């Protein structure tokens, strides 16, 4: 009448020798309920992955609790059965036929074990059960020179009739004291890929965040491994650890890595399955989970999508899941014990959406920040991946890897993995289409398929962006170095002196304004800023945030600002802020005033945004509200007037570069001198319209004449009056 | 928040007794830090009281809950700076210092900046900027009521209870309120127009 439902694994205590393979400490009631002899085989369902790891069984001494079961570290490493998993029991399968060859692999060693061998076979098969594809044991004591050695035994050369058995366990009948089947030591084989064994996630698999992962590992290791030392201080160790970052950074991967690499008990939630219609069922389930958590001293708590599980109460008090669950989790994690050893890992995509009650120094003082990988991190990730599938399947030199990393500057580790997968599948498809069923080893991996892969896949942001790769560069634009010397320092201040700002307390005003006459270089200056910065750029313009619906503009503003906050320290730019700046003039609606107040509060009100930098562009800065025209925010003002002689000459030469200068008949200076009162846009359009005049004669031409240029000059107008220039100058004088 | 509570609860007939708790001031923060130091005992730290006043002064909007977290993260910083540097040296000698506390208060980033009421701002007369006549006048009309309320009640004239300030947007119009709050030691209410 016990009715056992789910079982939980546990390492075998006391070490020694004992069983070490078929402990299976289970209460005799469950043994009688299964109608199977205790001196026989047992199964662990572990949900799915058929094969069920048929291992022999043994009885306990009546104190071992029913729920918990022991699978030993050897089987735990063989099947990657991590702590806290659910298990099921069923009748054993047919007896194994026989074992044929069995071959050792000598994991992470240079082999040459004959000196320390000492008839390993007896040490390997001095145990009952023992599944041939998996044996992992401690080095114990082997002759002199201590050291540690491990063996890979995954490869096999036999087959079993049932397809259910994934690891095709074999029986043991050989001889040993304190000769085999044609020896067992041969070659340093790795994990067998034929059976597709689940490869454990190594601690070195993740990279590019070495400082962050080291800090996280130390912060979670010092409470568990040094509980008495921390309790001596009397301040008690916290249990909450916060993980956040942009999507695709692999936070779940590092959670899995730290769970696998830690021998302590680990617990994780399976998403919204805990949430149920019954009010008390969820509370009872959470209480039971916490009880099982602190019943054993070494325990790890993993929480995923805490934003969905614990949404902000102020943002939406829909009901059912509400602040009550936040309060009950806070009470549960506040007082499980005085010192204890418990750490809770919470991963959320949007920290702002999380309940601010969770984000408090009293409960979640320690935070871990993960950002977008840079060039070095992406290069390291690519090198790790190439080492992961080995040089036998691809050829890529270090310079090629660096070039690929530089080309894909806006990507992430998940993006790189998807790029590798798509490159592999496109290479396979090309080989199938062209080479007519050739061996895949000859074609391997090249550069053209990968280049086409990054061309086709496109960055995962799915938003329009110049990206600086296919757009205008610095050499294509000729301007004045006076503004360049200013902007380089201005945008190198935050990216390079964040620690200096933190130490000194001066911080950054984060306010820059650019005003220019119509037809001048203002959006050009913004593009130059974005190009030189080399950071993701959001193309936002004034009327874009405006919408017919009331309140939609505020929603769009909040969306773009929380996207910029999560898009690393960058620059946010407004193409035409003159649409919303004037409120007193023109009798602006209440929506414009609300948007202006919201942006005023966002720039330098109540909160400070250290990450993003606000740059604004206006067609006319004289009608702007006095609230925004305040020192501290958007204080810097640059005249950035029309291009001077050298800049105009460079622009003309760049436009004439497509043409031929020798046969053009111009010296590239007389045209600039004559076209001095025109705007930059008009100057650019002059070359195109003169080319049209030249090609008027017989369509495609190779010669341009002075009469065409004269007609082009006569047929166009500058459209700029001295009155607006005088007004713009008066704006500078008045400020 | 009593506002979120049903106003039927906030009835004088039943719920007459009310206790108001505010953010600790400099004196309360200093007392809390001294009590925490006494609780954690002098054998695990080497600190002096002037550093305690310095820490209390440096914390303006910090809440009492923030101080414990600051101490714990300072302990973590000291433990890391010992371990990663000296390769698991004895922690008794390192005890507690001021550099870890400074790093903790730099990187704590408390979420108590936004509030409708700030309690005891800290700014001394050696930091403010203004003219002598304004300081003398403000001293006169802060010393009149608080020291002659009984005299005014006897004379039946009370106090003006009104002061209007107007000047350049630079300074000497807003920091004067903080200076008065710090000097007088009286409860200070700051109201923002657009807020
Ligand atoms: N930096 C990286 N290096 C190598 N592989 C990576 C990297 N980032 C992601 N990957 C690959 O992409 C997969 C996705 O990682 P993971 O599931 O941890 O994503 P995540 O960013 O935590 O997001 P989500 O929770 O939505 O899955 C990994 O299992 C791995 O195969
Ligand atoms: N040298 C150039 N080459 C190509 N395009 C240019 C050049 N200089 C300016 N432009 C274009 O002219 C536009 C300038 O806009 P601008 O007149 O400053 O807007 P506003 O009228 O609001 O001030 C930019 O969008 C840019 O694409």
């Amino acid at each position: 009448f016990k009715l056992p439902a789910e079982f939980i694994t546990r390492p075998h205590p006391s070490k020694d020798h004992g069983k070490e393979t078929c402990t299976a400490y289970i209460h005799p009631n469950v043994l009688s309920s299964l109608e199977i002899n205790p001196g026989s085989f047992c199964t662990v369902g572990k949900i799915g992955e058929n094969g069920i790891l048929v291992i022999a069984r043994a009885g306990d001494e009546e104190v071992h609790p029913v729920n918990v079961i022991t699978l030993s570290t050897t089987i735990r490493s063989v099947g990657n059965l991590i702590l806290g998993d659910r298990l099921e029991l069923k009748k054993a399968q047919v007896q194994p036929p026989y074992a044929t060859k069995v071959t050792v692999g000598s994991l992470q060693g240079y082999n040459i074990l004959e000196c320390m061998e000492e008839k390993v076979i007896q040490k390997l098969l001095d145990d009952s059960g023992v599944i041939m594809p998996g044996m992992i044991f401690q080095n114990l004591k082997t002759k002199a020179g201590d050291e540690s050695i491990d063996v890979v035994i995954t490869d096999a050369s036999d087959d079993s009739l049932p397809d259910v058995s994934q690891l095709d366990l074999n029986m043991d009948d050989m001889y040993g004291g304190l000769g085999s089947t044609h020896i067992t030591f041969s070659k340093e084989t790795q994990a067998n890929r034929k059976y597709n064994l689940p490869e454990p996630l190594s601690y070195a698999a993740v990279g590019g965040l070495d400082k962050e992962i080291e800090s996280l590992k130390s912060a979670i290791e010092i409470p568990l491994h040094q509980p008495t030392l921390f309790s001596s201080f009397g301040v008690s160790p916290p249990r909450g650890i916060l993980l956040h970052g942009p999507p695709g950074t692999g936070k779940t991967m590092l959670l899995r890595v730290v769970a696998n690499t830690s021998n302590a008990h680990v617990l994780t939630i399976n998403g919204p399955s805990i949430v149920s219609k019954y009010l008390g069922e969820t509370e009872a389930a959470l209480r039971d989970i916490f009880n099982e958590a602190r019943k054993y001293q070494p325990s790890i708590i993993f929480i995923d999508e805490i934003d969905s599980i614990a949404p902000n109460r102020a943002n939406d008090d829909s009901g059912e899941v509400e602040s009550r669950v936040v309060a009950t989790l806070l009470t549960l994690m506040d007082g499980m014990g005085a010192a204890g050893k418990v750490v809770v890992i919470a991963a959320t995509n949007r920290p702002n959406s999380v309940d601010p009650a969770l984000r408090r120094p009293g409960r979640f003082d320690q935070e871990v920040e993960i950002g977008i990988p840079d060039v070095d991190a992406r290069f390291d990730i690519l090198t790790k991946q190439f080492s992961r599938m080995s040089s036998d399947r691809h050829v890529l030199d270090s310079e090629a890897i660096k070039y690929i990393a530089s080309k894909t500057h806006g990507y992430v580790g998940a993006d790189l993995t998807a790029l590798c997968r798509e490159s592999v599948m496109k290479t396979i498809q090309r080989g199938l289409g062209t080479d007519a069923n050739i061996d895949k080893f000859s074609l391997k991996v090249t550069l053209k398929d990968v280049e086409s892969a990054m061309v086709d896949i496109r960055p995962s942001a799915m938003r329009e962006i110049f990206l600086e790769m296919p757009k205008v560069y610095w050499s294509d634009i000729g301007g004045q170095e006076e503004l360049k010397t200013k902007m380089k320092e201005m945008i190198q201040l935050p990216l390079e002196a964040s620690e200096t700002f933190a130490r000194l307390g001066i911080s950054a005003p984060k306010g820059v304004l650019l005003y220019g006459p119509p037809g001048c270089s203002k959006t050009l200056t913004a593009k130059a800023l974005a190009t030189e910065s080399g950071i993701n750029f959001l193309a936002v313009k004034g009327p874009e945030i405006f919408n017919k619906y009331v309140g939609e503009s505020e929603r769009a503003i909040r969306e773009i600002f929380r996207k910029a906050r999560s898009a690393a320290p960058s620059i946010i730019f407004f193409d035409e802020i003159d649409a919303l700046s004037p409120d007193r003039d023109g009798s602006s609606t209440s929506a414009a005033n609300h948007v202006l107040t919201s942006l005023l509060n966002e720039i330098d009100g109540v909160e400070e945004l250290k990450g993003v930098v606000i740059v604004a562009a206006t067609n006319r800065p004289d009608e702007i509200d006095a609230a925004l025209l305040r020192p501290g925010r958007l204080d810097r003002h640059i005249y950035v007037g029309p291009p001077d002689v050298n800049a105009r000459l460079e622009i003309l030469k760049k436009c004439t570069k497509k043409f031929n200068t020798e046969e053009s008949g111009v010296d590239l200076h007389e045209l600039a001198d004559r076209t001095e009162g025109y705007s930059g846009a008009e100057v650019v359009l002059l070359c195109q319209e003169a080319g049209l005049a030249a090609i008027m004669e017989d369509l495609d031409v190779a010669k341009v004449e002075l009469r065409h240029f004269e007609k082009a000059f006569k047929g166009i107008a500058r459209g700029i009056t001295p009155e607006m220039l005088s007004y713009y100058e008066e704006f500078a004088l008045r400020s």
